């Protein structure tokens, strides 16, 4: 299980990769901000404070939100149960 | 599956080509900007660079929303699950 | 089934009911405006469009939610799975 | 499930605290508005209405929206179908 959240860790950090480089190229965002629209955007937070003004950047926007909101949540899930959860579960109890 | 995923895959296109054309329309955008418009809302990311500004648009939005998001979330659900997953699958190993 | 639809039907009726009441009063948008607000907060698409400027309405926002994402969520699955679904079915075959 | 429902609860206080914590401090909003702020983000409303301005700030919520979406949505989940559906239920018969 730490090997399946592994594959789901890295395929998110990729993922995330992506779009900080192509929002950074054709939408003119520093590094930084490319990242954190590509985790807003994602995750459908959508602040709006970023958002693309070109057309290729509304283009791209549709499908890395349709490819990346499945892997995304996914890691999200594997988060949770099996790392946040067992974590709160230990603390419950003294060693 | 494949004709599983084909199901949820046309009716996606289908109900994106709707908002698409209710919005270019009624509330002016062009057609490039409805499709993102109603592919932002419906997977509820809601950057709101685009808004409906008529009572007709208030209206129809709230509808599209409660109609649209059942289908786009199990098309996004098929498409992770008996897509993206397999393939993940297969290179990990090498033929 | 039909029972269980109509419960929540109901249910989601009168809670967008409720917050149509609150952001009109007290926010001061038209009817509406707060329907439509009142749909966009708890599908969480959140365009922004309107958003509570009143520390009363901030703190109504945060228990809307919480109480609300629930039931909403509950009634479009129901409304996909029970109603969509099956006319979907019934399409591919003629009678 | 009143002690699942009550380590979830108490997670969620302590989560909110944390984002309103950060986001007063580092951001300078009113403690009000970072709570708001907090449970806008968290549950994925995202109205934008407030947004973080700071790198600091970027780079806290992309932790805060990873690590926060699996508990609050947790909550709310536990919190419909062990409170609010038997309440519902309780109110269709009469003592
Ligand atoms: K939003
Ligand atoms: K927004
Ligand atoms: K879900
Ligand atoms: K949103
Ligand atoms: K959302």
């Amino acid at each position: 299980k730490d090997k399946e959240f592994q594959v789901l860790f890295v395929l998110t950090i990729l993922t995330l990769i992506s779009g900080t480089i192509f929002y950074s190229t054709v939408e003119g965002l520093r590094p930084i901000d490319a990242l954190y629209f590509s985790v807003v955007t994602l995750t459908t937070v959508g602040y709006g404070d970023f958002s693309p003004q070109t057309d290729f950047g509304k283009i791209f926007t549709i499908l890395y939100i349709f490819i990346g909101i499945g892997l995304v949540f996914g890691f999200i899930h594997k988060l949770a149960v099996n790392v946040q959860l067992p974590s709160i579960l230990s603390n419950l109890v003294p060693r």
